[PDB]
C-alpha cells in the first residue's frame, strides 16, 4: 500500500 | 495497491 | 491493484 | 487490475 | 504503507 | 507490471 | 502488463 | 511494479 | 516496487 | 520499494 511522487 | 506518479 | 503516469 | 499512462 | 516525494 | 519512458 | 515509449 | 523516466 | 527519474 | 532521482 505505497505511493511515490518525483515532482 | 501501488501508485507511483514521474511528474 | 496499481497505476502509474509518467507526465 | 493495473492501469498506466505515459503522457 | 509507505510513501516518498522527491520534490 | 513495468512502465519507461525515455523523453 | 508493460509500456515503453521512446518520445 | 516499476517505472523509469530518462527526460 | 521502485520508480527512476534521470531528468 | 525505492526511487531514485538524478536531477
Amino acid at each position: 500500500s505505497g505511493m511515490g511522487c518525483i515532482t
